[PDB]
């Protein structure tokens, strides 16, 4: 929460 590597835009 809220990491964005690629998209993949919901983690973490």
């Amino acid at each position: 929460w809220v990491i964005v590597v690629g998209v993949i835009g919901v983690i973490g």
